[PDB]
């Protein structure tokens, strides 16, 4: 599958991320039981293989595959060097804060749901995210996409960039977004491969291991020192295709190689032959082997449901218009569901100032469903709560005109009946009674506030601004890959 | 692991039906697809590899695997040719209707609860099974235990012949138990391996196909037909040892060898050479194959945690005990609710009796905590409800002191009671509400007295265990398939 252009995600990986939220698996709660994720995904939205559910979180977790990762997971989710993860039943995810950011407001409309394979569950079919994921995390499928990872300041800089000015060129977006991002560092060479790949949506760039060659100052004998090597090279590999090479004499002048990497960074060195050149034995290093790898960069995505080559800027106004849509439901959810909570508390305060021929209607109503009939049937006097009541901007958008406040009077609908049925004795209470009042008020406020907002486009485009600001403050970190 | 003798399962098999259980994957609820059951076992139960879980959902849905399949299956479960079941996520599954009598009560306190994997869930330790599944189903396991499948009929009869008279001999039982039940039918010779593994736990039966010499009328030709082979003989596989046999020469006789099964049954051809004698072929092949197999019965299983050899009356024996203590803890729990729910409806019809003044304390209490110190500060007039609530004291929860209920005219209620109060929503002052709960008062009295007949009495506690096992045969009691040679 091809991630979605919007989210960066794709199926499988939105899937696990969906389960996780349900199941309320949030980073500022405790861990569960890697298991427990993987049986809610096999169950209810991915049923293919534990396997296949474990390995995607597994990967989502690890800090030298995901630039900025999506799981927090604590136990052993593996190594660089291609060591397994710790069965399920042994590790502990919870969502990442920023996994967070990329399921805000799920729960308010924001995002179309689809069945899921038995038609018994819904699903997202896009995360309304305010990361711009895609970008910052990359993507590589081969049944093709292969989209680098990207700093995640840089890409919010290059995005506000376009909202200022829509007609950006690619040169005026890379003063912001220079080019990739690698959790694992190292350096990038070619600087035309990224400007063909962000102008055309393809383009072959050169990363390569940062390595120097020391010199020991009381001998005069060279090592040479791995500190950082490619995305997505194993490191034991590495060092094992090296072995083999001076086994079979391909590559000359090194005495010695050992791994001495540990928790606290990586570390391979190569010791030099007295009658070697250092510099020599690494630049052949570098063209025999994985310290230095061709990155194609293909950038296909999911547009508008179809594949799509699609370059920087396509990604940045896609991600944008994403924003756009997300924030424009939200705020229309919001004030639907301002408006659908104010014509119910309507109707509760109306019973509250009308208490007792209320009480007498219910207690002479053989069954409720005459309760309801009863309170239907005539309207009601609004007693103190008149000024409170007494615009059209708070009345829900599907309200009949016969319904609601006319000339001084209440008339109920059957639903705010039901509601006043479903009061409970506590509510009769000053505390409960003057609560439901303010509620009402604040009510009013919000709904008031709302309808200014959609009222303007600046409102509505600096709320998507000011998100965008806002995820820099909160997830921007330094950039880890030297470009040359 | 070894199965409980009280619930023949195995942890695995107990976490699978306790996960459909929790799911409502009910007998007469729409099927969920088995991918559904396999998850929530994974992430709860048993988190252990997917193809393992459905492993056992789908060898508990064959008919040609388990005697009374616990497991209802809609879609291809496999075959007694070893096809695999189509993936999980095209299967369809709920709980056959008896694994709920193997799960009945599991929500009356009536069994031991322990921790899952995690620490984060419950899972029973053994079910409160009404069926005697250890010797209906079977058992097998190498790592060992091998009890063969019975039929539930002759097991119940078996069991109530024990209740009727605890000192039963082996013989006595024989005559409702006359030996094992396979779903697959055929043939068990060994009379006395029967008896010498009811005996002692352990003793060997052999297991012979049904199978006939046909001749043609027109031709004189012979040809044996296999209409039943032994339980857990892969058909395919037979078939396959039969033609290398053939082929090998160390069977002769054999002009053809063809499957002729089909939905209708099963249906093996083994076509006879004009010059060889169909008899002898067939005692050729049942001296080297699997048309005959031995069962070594071994009639291991966990009891009081401890694994032991156990006899036929040991495990019958198990069965009821287990069905004592159950019934015993079902009727304490289901006292202990009613009494806790009648004392709430008194609460209520009190209320509803003192609606106005009820009304009045609560609009002038500032919060519900004062509303409730105001209702529980002094006590109730009785009302109407009066001659309903004075009448015992049976009906008062074991845990309620003296000071709490009616008392000389008067009710005193208790904080749980007042907030039960403000918790009523307005709809229950309607006629027919209130009527309802006041009915539903009236019928817990009558179970509160049902229930404590049930335990001041171990006649009527056994007269209870008794019914169940007999409307237990009624409803799932079924056909002998097995013939006993």
């Amino acid at each position: 599958a091809l991630p979605d252009v919007r989210d960066g995600l794709k199926p499988v990986h939105r899937r696990v991320l969906y389960a996780m939220n349900v199941l309320g698996n949030d980073w500022n709660k405790a861990y569960k039981k890697s298991a427990r994720v993987v049986g809610d995904v096999i169950g209810k939205y991915h049923p293919h293989g534990d396997s296949a559910v474990y390995d995607t979180i597994v990967r989502m977790a690890q800090p030298f595959s995901l630039r900025y990762m999506l799981v927090d997971g604590q136990g052993n989710f593996g190594s660089i060097d291609g060591d397994s993860a710790a069965a399920m039943r042994y590790t502990e995810i919870r969502l990442a804060k920023i996994a967070h950011e990329l399921m805000a407001d799920l729960e308010k409309e924001t995002v179309d749901f689809v069945d899921n394979y038995d038609g018994t569950e819904k699903i997202p079919d896009v995360m309304p995210t305010k990361i711009p994921n895609l970008l910052v995390n990359g993507s590589s499928g081969i049944a093709a996409t292969n989209i680098p990872p990207h700093n995640l300041t840089e890409v919010i800089n290059g995005c506000l960039a376009y909202i200022d000015d829509e007609d950006i060129s690619i040169e005026g977006l890379m003063e912001h977004i220079p080019g990739p991002d690698f959790p694992t560092a190292a350096i990038i060479n070619g600087r035309r491969g990224i400007e063909e790949a962000y102008r055309t949506g393809r383009g072959k760039v050169y990363i390569r291991a940062r390595a120097e060659v020391e010199v020991d100052a009381k001998t005069g004998r060279e090592t040479i020192i791995v500190h950082e090597i490619p995305y997505q090279v194993n490191k034991a590999r590495l060092i094992e295709k090296i072995a083999e090479l001076v086994k079979e004499k391909r590559v000359e002048g090194i005495s010695a190689l050992r791994d001495e990497s540990d928790k606290d960074g990586m570390r391979i060195v190569i010791e030099v032959k007295r009658d070697a050149v250092g510099e020599v034995v690494l630049n052949n290093l570098y063209s025999q082997t994985q310290l230095q790898v061709s990155f194609g960069i293909n950038m296909v995505a999911l547009h508008h449901g179809q594949p799509k080559i699609m370059n920087l800027k396509d990604i940045i106004a896609a991600f944008v218009r994403h924003r756009r849509e997300v924030v424009t439901r939200r705020t229309i959810f919001e004030l639907r569901k301002a408006r659908d909570r104010a014509h119910i508390l309507e109707a509760l305060a109306v019973a509250l100032a009308n208490i007792d021929p209320i009480i007498e209607l219910i207690r002479h109503a053989p069954t409720p469903a005459e309760a309801k009939t009863a309170l239907v049937a005539n309207p009601w006097q609004l007693g103190n709560v008149a000024a409170m009541l007494e615009d059209d901007a708070a009345r829900p958008e599907w309200l009949e005109p016969e319904f609601g406040v006319r000339d001084g009077l209440y008339y109920l609908t059957e639903q705010q009946a039901q509601a006043i049925l479903d009061l409970r004795l506590q509510k009769l209470t000053g505390l409960e009674h003057e609560k439901l009042l303010d509620e009402y008020k604040e009510l009013l406020d919000q709904i008031a506030e709302l309808l200014r907002i959609l009222g303007s486009a600046d409102r509505l485009m600096e709320v998507i601004r000011e998100e965008l600001e806002l995820v820099r403050e909160q997830f921007g970190d330094k950039r880890r890959t030297e470009i040359t």
